[PDB]
């Protein structure tokens, strides 16, 4: 959006169809990232010590939250003229940063607030039901105040609580129910995000290389629920709610045009 760094689209990996219906569900990412960067004679630069906000979240253009939640979902994966169907677990995004040169990939961190003791932490693969993305203004207030997506005037804006739905009106097939948590964010929040350089390098390492933000949505797949372990789609492991090895299979993914980290050495 206005704020940040465009987003592009890198590819779409495979359909995923409402399985009662066979029909095609529309898959968007809206990513946006609202702080770290902006551009500066042609550039878009960002810096060591300010750590990055990168939030996401996905729509479907065809389809409400109400009936996408009681429907069932599969990956389409075609190999030879031979369609094969994928049951999605739960929908998630993951965020990655790379080297816009050469693919190689570089670590992501995040730092814990400022006011809160915590050391640094990997980013997290986010459960996430289809939601349009808050405003700026909106990430903002929720990056810079404790618990306040939990009050009662944001919480709808952030939150769906499965223990809250009225079951009854839902299958039991539905997607709903295959969710992790009762929990399901709305929006995927990565605040106080930095490139982390590999130990195995001395510094300087991010002066003059061009870096850029992908964000990933998938599905995650029980291999038990089909025959083999191949999905035919890239994918990446995730354990599953009972410690199983489930399998986060690629759908959407976007990035950033080339990003520049800047300082004095």
């Amino acid at each position: 959006f206005k704020v940040g760094p465009p987003f592009e689209l890198v590819r779409d990996y495979c359909p995923v169809v409402e399985s009662h219906t066979g029909r095609t569900l529309d898959l968007r990412i809206i990513p946006r990232i609202d702080r770290g960067f902006d551009h500066i004679d042609e550039e878009w630069v960002g810096y060591k010590r300010n750590y990055f906000t990168l939030v996401s979240t996905f729509e479907t253009a065809n389809c409400d939250l109400d009936t996408f939640l009681k429907s069932s979902f599969d990956l389409l994966v075609e190999d030879s003229s031979v369609e094969s169907r994928l049951r999605v677990q739960y929908f998630a995004i993951k965020i990655k940063a790379k080297n816009d040169d050469d693919d190689t990939e570089i670590n992501l961190v995040q730092h814990t607030a400022k006011r809160d003791k915590g050391p640094q932490f990997c980013p997290s693969v986010c459960p996430l039901v289809p939601s349009p993305l808050p405003k700026h203004q909106i990430i903002r207030e929720a990056s810079n105040v404790r618990n306040i997506t939990k009050t009662k005037k944001y919480d709808s804006t952030f939150y769906l609580h499965r223990n809250h739905v009225n079951y009854e009106e839902y299958g039991v097939d539905s997607l709903l129910f295959s969710y992790p948590e009762d929990s399901i964010q709305k929006v995927a929040r990565y605040e106080r995000v930095q490139f982390a350089s590999s130990i195995s390098v001395k510094k300087p390492f991010q002066q003059n290389k061009h870096f850029s933000l992908h964000v990933i949505l998938g599905a995650v797949v029980d291999p038990d629920t089909f025959h083999g372990e191949n999905p035919g789609i890239p994918y990446d492991e995730l354990a599953l709610k009972n410690g199983s090895k489930g399998m986060f299979v690629y759908l959407q993914e976007m990035k950033t045009p080339p990003l520049i980290i800047r300082g004095r050495s």
